[PDB]
């Protein structure tokens, strides 16, 4: 009620350099609130809080006869939805920026007038989390335990059971992870990665979870392994930067130990069984050999072990399906049809691998029958690709990928 | 000449996550230069890196009909500068700020078209540079010299002659300083403030900087002296902050010393002399008695100490005259004439009292005939005062400086 | 076998300043050693790393008529085993330190010449880990995880389960804990305590424990609760610390929240059932009612729920058997019988109330039939209890529990 | 008067954990004193605070018929002063080492009682700065002003100007320096060394100096140069390091600077002159030309540049003079004459060469007529030199200075 003129107070107040008690009273009282408070202000937010029109048309007026640039700057300026000085002065408030990071979260959880007042969100989210303002953290068995709790939370990939799983990933110098840390909110990570030395290529995760492995000197190690990536802030959803944490970690690996001379991904490629649907649908228009669909039948049956043959006569037929699926199948708005490979390949990876039946785990089953694929990230091999992409529409594939090409 | 096509795929480099390289290149060939080259990079940067007008047009031009915030985004990104991405872009270059910042300084040395491309700067450092990303740091004989020494370079108000200088109000208990400092620069502060603890509060700067002043013990003090601000990174003018430095450390103070009661300001308050020089004018239309001129022709001779009785008839008619400059003359924009006035006032403090001869250095002598005054940061009166100021016209003065009113 | 020549050569490298190399190398032929040869390396160590004879009767020679200080000096010197100087030069190894901590450790395991090389180790940890050298630092949810780690392996008194209830008693602000930190081991503790701050005074350790339980403002708290101390390092038994521990911690606490007023401990001591088990021997020459011992045969079933009665007249004969145990019973050199009570009590503490079944934990129901009591540790009552108890032969007890005196 | 029989209570409080304050007060009762009271502290030490004769020989007494080591131990603990607990004991008290330090000092200022009452200091000095407990720091234009004076402070040979001389040699990347900190005292070093990173090996510390001088890239640098090491704290005479620091630097330079080859020093060699008007007087016994006892009358006129002919002729016999000094003359102890050469000399360094006229400095001149040297560091050589020297009396040579032989 009060708690939506305050606001209005915090945009009034000049070079008073007092809002901060607004900003955090507004922000305490937005604290507490319920799915039918905290959304009837997400809406005045955008019904009151944007442009003055009024303001706006006096500038598109100048500006039909004034195109000079001090003009489109008082364009531009009418232009700007009031909700979003507002956001930079809340950021005033203590810590008022992870407080701010949060409410867009609960933005996100919900019409199309949200949609606008959350562009402002992500405006300011793309620069108060610019990328030159992170610093890449190691972590490891040393960095402080609430911040560490917090990493088994958010994995996403590969779900890490309790602490004794945690420290098995975390503690060997077989080992290594980093995160990205903002200086605000510093105590949580934004994204981090996990990843594993090694003396070759893993195809099951397997390989590189199961504690009875078998641990290499990490100076011994000859490639690197990025296994799993995750995105802990919900609300900075689409303020994309995991594209740069890779590029960092391949580097700070080199100096550290020169000693490796790979750098590839065991990733999961989920949405991939969905794809499978699609095609076993006789109405997909998709070519299948009467042979072919009466093969995939043995899917809807959860037994791949049973009967090694089984699951022998389902590789055959699935890898140059996935192959098929990675090196051409796009989406309506022609982009490879899995979210992970939009996120290799948009970084000017190469399509290694196929592992058929690398997961095995529940949720891979079911995301994409346990297939799991290796991405390669070559030293000069990396603006081409993303190029071959980028504007073409071509996707980095090594010659053991294409070769399935058709079969 | 290439590096000006280099900033071209800056813009292009979409989720590459590699143009650090290229914002990094770009800011080293920038790194040299020359006053023909610097100026050839700032023109060509509005001259074709400004909104796309036909983007922008094609935008006003679904708005005519389309007044649903949908629409006003889609304007006010149209109406946005490309060298406003640019530089966004640009700061992802190692310490890209930094060099981004002593950037917009090479700019406000130097036609109208500037006025357009410095705005951008603005607006990005008014954000990145957003008080909510800055710690107040103290700072003493402890803190690193190479920052330290960036102390006695910035000291605007009372020079500080060398470092011996330095560590007189550095070292005692009896002083103390805070600065602001932003995580990308760090190693260099963005404004900062001397404090000196005392049982009173001073007239003459002189008393506060006297090694042979008696030092009291810290927590033995009364009232706390704000007796010099000052702003040390140039390209961030504008973006202004210490309006918030001293809310801070009054509080800061508050906590460690309850024993303060008082926080007051030993300022200098400039252009006074200037003001004088208008007065004398007869073309000024200002009152002045035919004797009144025939003792302010006492100034013009460079010396104050000489008959003491001629700095005491010039005493008597300068504070009136000054309780006029401040309590009444405005600007023609109608403010208070001096500068460090708007600031203190801004900030609602009072104008407690006046020092005739404070100074006595030769700054102030040709600043404002030695002057000084006392502003004053009272607990409740400071929204109040801010508002006096702020939209009506009246400026917070105590009696004893209204008592000079008329004479 | 050449391990054992190497030290011969540390002792000889006089300002060489490389003997590091001797020392290191020394250390880690000792890495690796077998029970056989650890031990044969603990003995050549006092079997010709001792006082040189020789040199001593020399002394003692002089000294027959010379008893001035600088003879006193020169015996002192002579007197000195040469394994001594060897540990003083292990000790700039690599991490030297810890690494002969780990090794006094291998001797405590294991004749009566070894008491003597052991001496040696003491004199050396006694003044190296003088307290003066150990800071005290606060040990909580923050504090990186391999060293959080060693406190859950650490807990001697009630075992901390997993991590889960490590953080239990670790996060909430109703609870803290401390540790004293060695420069040179850092990584690992010495001895830690855990406090719960409450607002009385616990009787049942299950109190302090259930995540069931109520947690309080940290700072509504009025009395602190010390439930748990442990010696994390073995190597170290004898340099006893703990007993500062305590003493810092309550006035770190008095600081930070001036509002605790008590300042308890819910203790354990162990050893009661011990003694129990002397009495009801007739042979102990104790008195005991045919109806007292009639009643304590109860004890030997491991059942005291059933028939509440039943622990009600254990507990009738129990508690003053206890008060006896402790305001009396003495060892046959007259201490308190209690280990734990040796501890508070040299502590100047006080023996504040008795907690019949305050344990009922296995460990303590085999300890002392789980019985625990509180130890209070009032600001001027403690220098003086100390003496009651130091030399005379009093324990500090409150009415409360002398009132048990005699039942 | 009190603040003697303090002690006495240090020594009788057992497991009080108290007498921190006992400590305390008794080194503040001291902080306060006169040198008529600072003596008769340091002597009712001495008088009453040294080993209790009566247990000693009743020791001594045991041990005419018990020579296990059990008793030797008995007699290496009565032997020991009492005044040796009371400093362990004294050590408690807030930064009680530190004061302890500073006291050592005002002894060492002042009967040869006294220098029984330091041997004490120096044992336990000996053991608490254990090389093992010290780390190297590197010291530059970074670290912290208040402990960076201090270094102005201590330079003993080539004496820092003001700050802008200490900016100088430890502002580029050409110069750099590190010291030694104990945990305790922690602001003020203990030793320090200055290095020159150049191309070639300096004969005159004037060309190290010079701002005029050229600066190269750290990288680009063959050799490393010590050109002064200092001791700053004089309670700590005895307790010797500096022997260390270099063999540590050097290494910390091979990692960080692989480019490095050479390890030498521009050392000063005082008491070079000393010896010259020892060997002027006839009653040397000292063979001399009655031409070069002609040729030194020269070195009475502080006058070298008049006439290059002179000097000319001063360094046609000083050099040989020189070679001599160093190669030969021992003291009565026999051992190097020169101070400075015991220290290079005795950490394995070699004399390289001599550089006649490299200071110049009054100092210098006065010192050792503006001669100086230059010690090499070479890898293998060096505990086989510290073997030629130590026990033989044998110097490490160059062929260039064995050269000059006979002259
Ligand atoms: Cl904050
Ligand atoms: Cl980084
Ligand atoms: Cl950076
Ligand atoms: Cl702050
Ligand atoms: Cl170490
Ligand atoms: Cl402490
Ligand atoms: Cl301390
Ligand atoms: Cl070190
Ligand atoms: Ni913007
Ligand atoms: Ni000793």
């Amino acid at each position: 009620t009060d708690i939506e003129t305050l606001c209005e107070m915090l945009l009034s107040s000049r070079g008073e350099a007092s809002g901060m008690a607004i900003a955090a009273e507004i922000l305490d009282r937005w604290s507490r609130f319920n799915a039918a408070e905290a959304v009837q202000f997400l809406h005045m937010l955008s019904d009151r809080f944007g442009a003055e029109a009024a303001a706006l048309d006096k500038a598109i007026d100048a500006y039909r006869t004034d195109k000079s640039p001090m003009a489109v700057i008082a364009l531009h300026n009418a232009a700007e939805p009031r909700r979003q000085e507002l956001l930079r002065r809340l950021n005033l408030a203590p810590n008022g920026t992870q407080k701010l990071v949060r409410m867009r979260e609960r933005l996100l959880e919900t019409r199309a007038d949200l949609g606008a007042v959350d562009t402002d969100f992500a405006h300011l989210f793309s620069s108060w989390f610019n990328r030159g303002f992170l610093t890449l953290q190691p972590i490891d068995w040393t960095t402080p335990a609430h911040i560490l709790e917090k990493i088994i939370k958010y994995e996403a990939v590969h779900e890490i059971a309790g602490w004794e799983e945690l420290r098995r990933r975390l503690a060997p110098a077989d080992r290594r992870c980093f995160a990205f840390f903002h200086p605000r909110l510093r105590d949580d990570p934004l994204v981090f990665v996990e990843v594993a030395l090694t003396r070759s290529i893993p195809s099951a995760i397997a390989d590189v979870l199961d504690e009875s492995r078998d641990h290499i000197g990490a100076d011994t190690a000859t490639t690197a392994v990025f296994y799993s990536i995750s995105n802990c802030q919900d609300g900075l959803r689409g303020i994309s930067f995991g594209n740069f944490l890779i590029k960092q970690v391949v580097e700070d690996l080199r100096r550290d130990l020169p000693g490796l001379k790979e750098f590839v991904t065991l990733s999961p490629v989920p949405g991939f069984a969905r794809w499978i649907s699609k095609i076993r649908d006789p109405k997909s228009g998709f070519p299948l050999s009467p042979e072919d669909r009466n093969t995939l039948v043995l899917l809807d049956d959860p037994t791949w072990p049973e009967d090694k043959a089984r699951a022998d006569a389902v590789e055959r037929i699935l890898l140059p399906l996935a192959a098929r699926y990675f090196i051409t199948e796009r989406t309506p708005d022609n982009r490879p049809v899995d979210p992970v490979a939009r996120f290799h390949l948009g970084n000017g990876a190469r399509l290694e691998r196929l592992n058929f039946l690398g997961d095995r785990s529940v949720k891979a089953m079911r995301q994409a029958h346990g297939l799991m694929v290796n991405y390669l990230y070559k030293l000069e091999d990396i603006e081409t690709n993303h190029e071959a992409l980028a504007q073409r529409g071509e996707v980095a594939a090594s010659p053991a990928v294409k070769a399935l090409q058709g079969k």
